[PDB]
């Protein structure tokens, strides 16, 4: 499994900030947005994109106050993000996209496709942001932690102060054991305590047992969006899972239209880290499909 990222740095100026992506294969033709979560950038992606690259535009961004991106001093609810993003699509000028989304990057691909529905040409996704209706339906190995970081004086201690989301949570959702340098590269963006606050928004925003209402809300409209969509969907699940466990993924590959979904063996929460074979390979056979 390649530990390297070797792709140039690019910048476009986004609301006044600036925000880093990957832009890489060829310049015509759909191209595929690759959106991360928490507490990863673009660099989740490494050992997907060179699968899909030789085929299609990979353009892979780091969310505000992520990655290589600036890190101006927000609150980094949702909906900043959902502005960012909805301002980094327009500036680099993007009509159709595929989207390939994961975690908090599901909620912004599948908000952005509810309301740009003629510009999504497909959609691959995976350990994705549903209503987890009671804590019951969280996992119980780390159901604790997520409620510890679910408040103000105990989770900012430990998810800004101590960096418990980098070093604990993030290792914690991928089966086999990162490498240092893997480690170290997650770790670079946030070796500030003050820059972590997105890893603690984030766990805040999550739609748990009816809160935060807002957020409750603007998912359920895209998961009922998404049952009503024909555009052609490709759910990567793994065992146990974190955000998706497998009954799930079960049930959306037939309630969800034109829905294809692949078994990645063990998963937990950061599935490209256990197969990003398979998950580089499936998108790339898949994308020829939307053709056929
Ligand atoms: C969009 C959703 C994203 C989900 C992201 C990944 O999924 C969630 C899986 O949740 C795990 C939650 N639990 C913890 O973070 C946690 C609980 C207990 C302990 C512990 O060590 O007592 C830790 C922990 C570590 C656990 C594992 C680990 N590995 C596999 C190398 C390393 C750990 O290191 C630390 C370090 C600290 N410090 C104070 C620095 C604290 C806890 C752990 C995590
Ligand atoms: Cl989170």
């Amino acid at each position: 499994i390649g530990t390297g990222f070797p792709f140039d740095p690019h910048y476009v100026e986004v609301l006044g900030e600036r925000m880093h992506y990957v832009d890489v294969g060829p310049r015509d033709g759909t191209p595929v947005l690759f959106l991360h979560g928490n507490p990863t950038s673009s660099y989740v992606w490494r050992n997907i994109i060179p699968h899909v690259a030789p085929t299609h535009r990979c353009i892979a961004p780091d969310l505000i106050g992520m990655g290589k991106s600036d890190k101006p001093d927000l609150g980094y609810f949702f909906d900043d993000h959902v502005r960012f993003m909805d301002a980094f699509i327009e500036a680099l000028g993007l009509e159709e996209v595929v989207l390939v989304i994961h975690d908090w990057g599901s909620a912004l691909g599948f908000h952005w496709a509810k309301r740009n529905p003629e510009r999504v040409k497909g959609i691959a996704f995976m350990e994705f942001i549903r209503p987890i209706p009671t804590w019951d339906e969280w996992p119980e190995f780390a159901r604790e932690t997520f409620q510890a970081f679910r408040t103000t004086d105990v989770g900012r201690k430990l998810i800004i102060d101590q960096n418990v989301f980098i070093e604990g949570t993030l290792p914690m959702g991928v089966v086999r054991p990162l490498t240092e340098v893997e480690m170290d590269h997650y770790r670079e963006p946030f070796l500030n305590p003050v820059d972590r606050e997105p890893l603690w928004r984030f766990p805040n925003e999550l739609p748990i047992a009816g809160e935060p209402a807002n957020i409750v809300a603007l998912v359920e409209e895209y998961m009922d969006w998404l049952h009503q969509s024909p555009v052609p969907k490709l759910l990567f699940w793994g065992t146990p899972g974190v955000l998706i466990p497998p009954a799930e993924a079960a049930r959306l590959a037939k309630s969800l239209p034109n829905c294809k979904a692949v078994d990645i063996g063990p998963g937990l929460n950061l599935l490209q880290e256990d197969n990003p074979d398979l998950i580089g390979s499936e998108i790339a056979r898949w994308l020829s499909t939307l053709e056929i």
